[PDB]
């Protein structure tokens, strides 16, 4: 019954982690283009850009592992 992917979850906790090993629980959009490629190597170089910065619709260039993910979730 409606099939996710549980399994990106598991490496997007890594990727977002070990770029956030500061232990901040936050990621500047700068990692993101880092870590997005770094973590599926899919997205483009100026897309998921715009996507980190229609964020700024409430934080202010900060994601959390859960817009983490649901930054990701869209384009892949
Ligand atoms: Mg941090």
């Amino acid at each position: 019954d409606r099939s996710l992917r549980p399994e990106e979850i598991e490496e997007l906790r890594e990727a977002f982690r070990e770029f956030d090993k500061d232990k901040d629980g936050y990621i500047n959009c700068r990692d993101l283009g880092n870590c997005m490629r770094t973590m599926g190597y899919m997205p483009t170089e100026m897309e998921l850009i715009e996507l980190s910065q229609q964020i700024n619709m409430n934080l202010g260039g900060h994601v959390d592992f859960d817009d983490f993910v649901e930054l990701m979730g869209p384009k892949l």
